[PDB]
């Protein structure tokens, strides 16, 4: 089909009314009082909402170019809280700031090489800065801390999150179920975590978290890559008239029955989903193993002859849950055999005993925390099931900002980091003056998130960001009670990691395209 | 249908615009530090990209003419990527320097015919200084070195290339597998590589490579033409419940049969792939023999009466793997017996005493050197799938690069090789004062290629091409790093293959536009 | 700028113009860049004056024929 090229300015004078659309209808829901954003609807009355993340999910421009100007930073901004669990906002407020200011520089004659080299010594610098401001969050205390702060003032649901992480560690797999009673309970049972993502993204039965929730499901285990679909139907139609769904790990699975499976959970019989065998080569083979022997299954190998024809609910394994998103899988409580499991645990701890390599040591180190280690549950308790299904998405939520706050601390929520970092290196230089005009760009774009989250309130954020920089450390503004203090004392902190993705993520897209030439489409 | 018909200027205006828009997309890509182009995809986020092959790829305009403009300059410059390695953007950079100025010219009022000889003689003398410049590479030293070069500074490829070549000669078979572990190895296995293409583009399954891989297939040997596709039930349906994919070498596949199978892989049950049994006449009759028993197969005659309809798996052949593209297949472990190959090794071996010609000795000694010498194969280690499929793409780049310095030296690698011929032949004349023209055009245009890599780095490009043109054999601009130096001690090389077939075909396209006189094309 | 030029000087008209082009280029370059206009113009200013402060220092003579002769030449 014939494109629509486009060059130089042009080209960028498309992207930015892209992008400040983007931003502009997304950037309004930002603080704790977030002016809303109407988002219609077909059939029934629109929605009203006050949340960014929907918002950007439907923003779609007309004239292609500007379109693909706020895809990209769609894009981006979504990878930051692919992440981190939040910052999808901060990442395109700031994206916004940058780009605005970049694009206006190299169309009034800068150099655009220049310009991307001073705005990424800035972020350089500034994720320097912020490693430095951040608070440790390391024991028990802390973790159940930054637990109930992040659950909403919640003291109970921070205990869980610490409760956890001191049975399996913080490293161990922790997932949510749904609660039976009104208390809360923790179980820790044989299960497993792999990085592993859908084959599809047309097996999400769970259109919320964005992930596939399989209720106490059969695994079948192959060996090699599956292609075609007839030797699927001997077992497919077995736990067809067995009414539970079914997992499928294996090598790969191709477009012939891939296809086939798609189309047929989503408007079909029995709803399977299918995910490729952790690791590669050598390790799959006994990864795949150790797979089996948790859920007490059978491994169907082609070096044995044994093909899928050739195969019943016997030789599959078998979990009360499973959870498999963009890019993990984890299968919980395994049916398999406590003797078959430990004797698996013997078999690898001694295989450690090698240390031909601290390569293969550590590896095999790997499989042992694996499956050894074991996943911590939570079902989580309320009075009713409104409540509860709620608060469990609140548990979740608060599970995410721990684990990234034990990786790399804690800072000042309103975007108050941001503003603190930026007044730090007001110094900083480059080689050429257009390299100056770079950072200086970059600096200013980090005060962007506090002062919108300030306007969104009706404050002058002039004013505001004054004072904010006026101190040190964690001292900032809270919007939602108008008063100056420590916001870390105050409860209103990001997770490190998630103020610095959504930094470097915004900073990626913008310097990309300050540097585009060219844009290609299809014709209107 | 009625067709619009452009002549002479107004043919040419059209031509230029078109080529323009190419070259323009394509050439902001060039150097180490390309700006980006932004490629729009349908569904999901669009690509960005410094890869110049790939926006070539997306270049189709509206304006037929324009169109043909372009299309016609992509042919030129893929071809120079099929017959080196690498080239395409420099290709066209050169391609539009050409045909800008060529064609200026003559609606400026000069002789076409004058102007492209002129172009012409420039492009020898040129070709002529570049093999003088060029450094030989021939021993294992220089192979490594040309190797690691070429994998971005990575010892451990060239090492691996040059075991190969120093083990199956630097003619030999050399394919890349994916590895198994994390060490890398190379084995040398019984297989066979033979000068023929597939049969239609839709047999790809890996458009990346855009080539076709079959993982342990049957093979199918042929005598007669194929047309129908009756005779290809009784053993197309006995592979279709072996699961595995199957290989199809016959004198020919035509329409019938051949259009049947191109749907009935992509979209279809069996993923089959097809391909002429190589040579003509008598060579084909033992040439396909030869396959046959490399395989472990047989050969379906017409002079024995066996027909495709009597045929089982029994007879069919086996390899653990095979890759096919446009112009090249070949095959990977044969089951042929040890036994048997090398009873046909001494059967030839044999016949080779005749010597009734220095063509019959010779032709039968390709042959033996085919199925006798075997292919090397190159298992890549690393310690993650990501890390290691994209090494694998990494030694593919330098293993072609090689192939490539083996045959005709290297050069100086920022466009620094051309500019340096360029400096060299600035007295050539020739006899009209508009052949003198032609080839002030054509040195110009030489040029191009590095004072394009210096704007796409930001730098003054008059100012590093002058102190460029100031030194002395492979003394240029390394514009990675911002020194001066010798570019083959600095590792910016490229192979002389390479930046001759860049500018031969660029001229080539070039003179052919400037002939042009009259183009055809359907009505918009 | 090229007017005036011309009706103190009688040449230079060009050079003044294309002078004038530059600073103006580089000038807004400058005030895109976040810089006080007024200010940028006092640099300017203060730059002018010492550079005619110079020209009036490497200025030497022209009173011999030979050297007239040349002035007319090149203009
Ligand atoms: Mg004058």
């Amino acid at each position: 089909a014939a494109k629509d090229v486009k060059f130089g300015n042009d080209a960028r004078v498309k992207m930015l009314r892209g992008v400040n659309v983007l931003a502009d209808a997304v950037k309004v829901t930002l603080g704790p009082k977030g002016r809303n954003v109407v988002l219609d609807k077909s059939f029934g009355a629109p929605t009203i909402t006050k949340d960014g993340v929907s918002v950007a999910r439907e923003i779609e421009l007309e004239d292609k170019f500007e379109n693909m100007g706020a895809q990209m930073v769609k894009e981006v901004a979504s990878k930051a809280n692919d992440a981190a669990g939040d910052g999808t906002t901060t990442a395109t407020v700031l994206a916004q700031a940058i780009i605005t200011e970049g694009l206006k520089a190299v169309a009034a004659g800068m150099n655009p090489m220049d310009l991307k080299r001073g705005i990424d010594k800035a972020v350089t610098a500034a994720v320097e800065e912020l490693k430095a401001l951040s608070v440790p969050c390391s024991d028990s205390k802390a973790i159940a801390q930054v637990g109930t702060i992040s659950a909403n003032s919640d003291e109970t649901v921070g205990k869980l999150i610490a409760e956890a992480m001191d049975k399996v560690g913080k490293e161990g797999v922790i997932t949510v179920e749904d609660g039976t009673g009104l208390q809360d309970e923790l179980d820790v049972v044989e299960g497993m975590q792999f990085d592993r993502g859908y084959l599809s993204p047309y097996f999400i039965n769970k259109p919320e978290t964005g992930a596939v929730e399989l209720e106490s499901p059969f695994i079948l285990l192959a060996d090699k890559k599956i292609s075609n679909i007839r030797e699927m139907l001997p077992v497919l139609e077995a736990v067809a008239k067995a009414g539970k769904p079914l997992l499928i790990i294996a090598e790969d699975v191709e477009g012939e029955a891939l296809a086939t499976l798609v189309v047929n959970t989503m408007r079909g019989i029995v709803k399977v989903a299918a995910v490729k065998a952790p690791g590669f080569g050598d390790r799959r083979k006994a990864m795949l193993q150790d797979i089996a022997t948790l859920t007490g299954g059978t491994v169907i190998s082609e070096e044995i002859g044994m093909e899928l024809e050739k195969a019943t609910l016997e030789d599959l394994g078998q979990a009360k849950r499973v959870v498999i998103n963009k890019d993990t899988t984890t299968i919980i409580d395994g049916v398999g055999e406590e003797a078959a499991i430990q004797g698996r645990v013997a078999q690898i701890r001694q295989q450690i005993e090698e240390a031909t390599s601290d390569y293969d040591r550590e590896k095999l180190q790997e499989r042992v925390a694996k499956l050894a280690g074991g996943v911590a549950v939570i079902k989580v308790g309320a009075a009713t099931e409104v409540e509860m299904k709620e608060k469990k998405a609140r548990v979740e939520d608060a599970l995410h900002a721990t684990r990234a706050a034990v990786e790399e601390g804690v800072v000042a929520g309103g975007g108050v980091a941001l503003i603190r970092v930026a007044s730090k290196l007001a110094d900083l230089r480059g080689q050429n003056e257009d390299q100056n005009v770079g950072i200086k760009v970059a600096l200013r774009a980090m005060e962007a998130p506090l002062r919108q989250i300030v306007l969104n309130c009706g404050e002058e954020p002039s004013v505001v960001a004054n004072t904010v920089k006026g101190g040190d450390g964690n001292y900032g503004y809270n919007a939602a009670t108008e008063e100056y203090g420590n916001m870390i004392d105050m409860g209103i902190l990001d997770p490190t990691k998630v103020t610095r993705s959504a930094l470097q993520y915004a900073a990626s897209v913008a310097g990309l395209m300050i540097t585009t030439e060219c844009m290609v489409t299809d014709l209107p």
